[PDB]
């Protein structure tokens, strides 16, 4: 993540830069990546100093061609955070990528939730134990979320409690729209200090509750900026979908079908994924997060 | 194609030419092709110089007249890199045409995204079997797209993979503008070396509010550029289109659309819809690890 | 058509002509019509040969007045190529006349296209059943010609296919100069031999693509040019127009307004015609070009 | 007008009137009109010969004062061929008036060819109703005369067709100066026989590359011959102009302009910008199959 | 203006005389100014009988000198008429002097035109108002003169319309030859009746149309002509220029430069005039002649 | 200058003298330079007679010799009026010099006119500054004479200008003979008082049809008139001649010709082409409404 201050440069000021800010951009890559117009239309953006930013940025951010299999080194390089399974993490080859969208789904308490969870502090985990030593953004749609449940899982791993959920940014969406209107308000946070992983549980009942068309234009929109946000700050998005679908499908590269298993134990497929085997297996719920049997 | 390069005669210099790249030229077609206007605009080409070049690109690409029966020759001796499936190469005529686009539509996950892939292979391929034996220019819009996946496919078509991913342009495009911006630095590449394919994946971003008349419109100035680089390079350019002016800009500009449907399981229906030669008829194919093929 | 050869007398040598082919000039009609001092400019050409040329071309081709009647006789005794349909040629008085233009407009994919092809064989067809016994100039600004749907054509009317199309001269114009370019060359050529029909489709097209009023130039000065090349060559001329428009109304003598029928039908009229009446009928398209329901 | 052949007497012979002939004049008032020096460069024209002509026509057409008042009456007496609509007859006070040139001009389609067509039938008809009793001279430079569509009007005021149309002298022009060498051989024919409009549809062919200086001043060499014509003749000549020095070199030489614009539907307006006595005021007519009317 | 009748005296018969008129000469004035070959020439004229007449319409108009002040007495007592805007009248010290002449130029349609039809009636209007009570010449090259916009003017002024044109001499002239035949008849004329003012516009134009020095001989011979009527007859000479312009300023006594101003309004220079200070000021033009704003 | 009533003395009468002013002469100096024949001529002059008068006036002008320098220095002593440019003076080696004739001549407008007006006030200023002090005759034969312009020019030189005005004798000369019938009763006048400059403006008419040997020749008896003028009076004579044997019989009887040509706005270039003593150089000056002057 390249901050926008590194293009104070050449003739780019802090002011013209703040005009920016205010505007919606929050980092190189918002720059490089935002549409020429969409800089021309910030008041006093000038036709010509609109295009020494897009210029400049795109020196600090890639925009360019790579071989493909130039491609695949650049991605594989990257930081997996953990679900806290063993026979899981085995099949995510790892845990959750970060960079790209991994969509959970299955139906109502299927162990969806519980993982979201547990993510949520493995996140803020060092390195070497499986983590991402960010923080974490959490936009919770249902109104499901009690942090109480956080402490045990915290512990589990070692964190003071009162301190690893003072590093957790919570958010209630109450409509569709506001749910998307947070999306930006969490870039000048994700802005501001590392964050390892978002989630949003969940992307749709929000769209269903409060025309298909219309709303299925919304949701794309938002599947979208996710995954920008995903490319612009390297982070790991998670969402839980619970049983317009294809909406999803497509924008997310990762898809993990969960299934009740037995007493506390949950089955779950890794249903079409890139580079991974299709290949389901069993794990299980405590009091202290996701884990093995 | 004819590098600009082989129009450094007889007065043009190199730094004329070089103005004529950053331009947006990147080939004698290209010259020949450029309407005169377009090269008096540019900065520093003299009405008289002007006439020099399009004089002496005309000398090295024909634009000529030709019987009908001599061009309808030209067209069959013309590559067509495969699908993958007999029942659909059987149903394009062989495979995709090269030298005009081929529009791929359909809802979410009906196939298409996976053809790309595929035909993003099979145009290293040899001739004999149905390749271009050029490389690819691939510009993925979304961001689903993982090389992983063409191993598998590679393979299936004998390949040292690591070898052709290195076979692969990618370019992941973040914003309309962009998306066209590099289209100019594609032909840089298309000129040093020689592709067989371009896939563009998907075209209707253009649509996305990163006004509708406007929109439309830039979806036009890109299908022709795309076009263009299909007379420029002989390549092969397809296009996906995602349902989820619009869906005619697309229409008028295609040469042929293929529409994609969602078949049982993992079969996939796909018809022929709309395509100056070809006749109207829809067939199943079928999607695997390993790319398409049939069922 | 009056070969230029025919004005090698009292004086001027095929040496003196040949230095008008290579000038443009390519029929007695040419040198008749091409104004005086566009003679004077031929290097070589003494401003007495030149009145020498003009006053002999001027015996073999009528440059005088005539009854307006008069006129209309010289007129009608023209030959008129065959749409196909019945119900059309009905509405057109036979079929597409010759000598003039004759502007075919509508929505896109409203069965012009179609038309063109079909005559575009037609024009070969013996004058007895319907066409010209003439060859044809095809001149295709957007990239839509495949010869392949055209035998099928030329069987229903009977004719060595792969023959047929050696008699079809196939010309992709890239940019609106070029698309004059050519007809120069076309010249050239419906002076060697005997062509029925041009076809330029269409015309407009490439002019929006790569100000007006240059343009509009540009544009009208091609509407007069195949005017001439009728009136040079006898030929018919047809210009598809898809929906500046006056620039070819004004030149065209002949406008025939299509519209989308229901199924594979195509209702068509015939708006502002010199001559004919103001209706409209039903067509339709097949496999082997334009016919009757 | 007094044919040329009223000349030969007093020394003045069919032989050195010919000189003339192919010279250029074909009238008294031509030879009257014509400058001195234009007949001593008559190869064969003596000094003293050309005296005795320039003598002999000025007996035979005035060319002295005369009050203005009585001036002004004659002026009224004088005939105006009518447009087929009263509301533009009354705009014209009457209609287009005879021995001046009369401009009409505006976009393509705007309604003057229109015109053009039934004025060259109104000029067919009796002086009482509206006509000049005269045959029509039209010279078409662009290519869209059609007689056919003339019967129709010729009926609306009734007149044997196949009569009438043998009634109207028709060239077309295909080069600019072709258009001259016309007006001249149309000289020997209202000279035969009584024309009464001279119809040239668009002067402004003129313009076309078959510099500009050149082509400005060419444009008037003719609306001046035209000019002179009307003159020479009593006729009344009307010339379009389509829009599509320049405009001006008409303006100068044209004594009533007249602009046309659009109306909705075939309505069609109408404004008299520009002329001495008329004044500036604009009306709405309209075009139908048997020609111009009223709305 | 004597009459040449005061000449028949002391031997001089109304019949010299009479041989004089269809010579050529009109007034006292005539003979007097022209050049004693000039009567030796006419058939019948004595050099003996010549020089009786020289001798005596010399007694009668004034061939002598005058001290150079005493000059400008004589010249300032003449006659103004008048413009119709008091702003043009007070630039021009009054109006048009009579006696010379005075050039109106200017570019195409500036109200050049205009002033002379204007003028070519207040000069029929009573001394006390501005006019010359006499009757006017015009001689109009062009072809744009037209009596009906007259009356309008005339009224203005209160005269009886149909009454005030039989109050104009007009005369087209065709060929700049011409434009000199007529002169001559219209001193013929101005014998006969009294005129105030002389109006040839456009004194060029004729001469463009219908080499260049034959010309500006004929020209400045003209220039000079009409000079000379203005001391033969008293009469106001206005010539219009539309834009060899020398060979007029020379003659030219008073110079007066039009040029478009807004709308309908029209300003105008007084550029080079011997009494007079070069000051420019608006006018304007109306239905019923000049006038001001 | 000698009136002639000096020579009324030893036989010879006021009348005998009268029949010699109605002659042509009007001063001892004429007599005396008169050929002997031409007092013969004169009706009433006894052979006898004449030569009591030509060895009278001898013995009042000389015509004897006088050595080289000795005539060089009387002709320093001559006045020179001043054009009113010291560029301009400078170049004339002080101004237009008197007892000879002096030649100005170009296209029109071009600082002709405006300088003889100057030259025509300067000749009444006192000789110190630059004048003559002497009267002035000006023969006008255009008719562009204004005096009201004078008064402007002789304010600038200091003169109760309806004063000035009332020392200038004017004459338009309406006919090539008048033109010189004038020039004897200008010499009546020249006679009574003392003159200083002469000017006719344009001498040129003497071409006008009111042949060309005929009218070449006038002009001669003309110039030569004017010449002896100078001759007998002193004075400073002025031709202008403009352009719009003709430019011959000029050029051999001028003693300085000066040739003008329009400059930038109102300056205005003028060479001293062809003049005995100065030396060819052009320079420029310039016109203001108070006269010539320099820039």
């Amino acid at each position: 993540m390249v901050p926008i201050e590194k293009l104070q440069v050449n003739g780019i000021t802090m002011a013209d830069v703040k005009k920016l800010r205010e505007s919606g951009l929050h980092t190189a890559e918002a720059v490089a990546y935002a549409p020429r117009k969409d800089l021309l239309e910030i008041k006093g953006i000038s036709e010509a100093k609109a295009d020494k930013l897009l210029n400049e940025a795109a020196r600090l951010v890639p925009m360019g061609f790579v071989t493909a299999a130039d491609f695949h080194m650049r991605r594989s390089e990257l930081i997996c955070l953990t679900t806290g399974s063993k026979n899981l993490d085995t099949l995510l080859g790892g845990g959750v990528e970060t960079g790209s969208i991994t969509e959970l789904f299955g139906e109502f308490r299927t162990g969806k939730s519980q993982l979201c969870h547990t993510l949520a502090v493995t996140c803020q985990i060092p390195l070497d134990i499986g983590g991402g030593e960010g923080k974490c953004l959490y936009i919770d749609t249902e109104g499901t979320f009690r942090p109480v449940r956080l402490v045990s899982i915290a512990q589990r791993f070692g964190l003071d409690p009162d301190d690893a959920l003072n590093n957790v940014a919570y958010a209630r969406a109450y409509n569709a729209d506001h749910q998307l209107r947070l999306l930006d308000a969490a870039a000048q946070m994700m802005s501001e200090s590392r964050f390892s992983l978002i989630v949003v549980d969940s992307v749709m009942a929000l769209y269903r509750t409060d025309e298909l068309s219309a709303r299925q234009m919304h949701l794309a929109k938002f599947m979208r900026a996710l995954q920008r946000l995903a490319d612009q700050f390297g982070v790991a998005v998670v969402v839980t979908n619970q049983v317009g679908g294809n909406i999803m499908a497509h924008s997310s590269t990762t898809r993990l079908g969960f299934k009740k298993g037995k007493g506390c134990q949950r089955l779950c497929k890794v249903v079409d994924s890139p580079c991974l085997p299709e290949a389901e297996c069993v794990f299980a719920i405590y009091e202290d997060g996701v884990g093995d049997p």
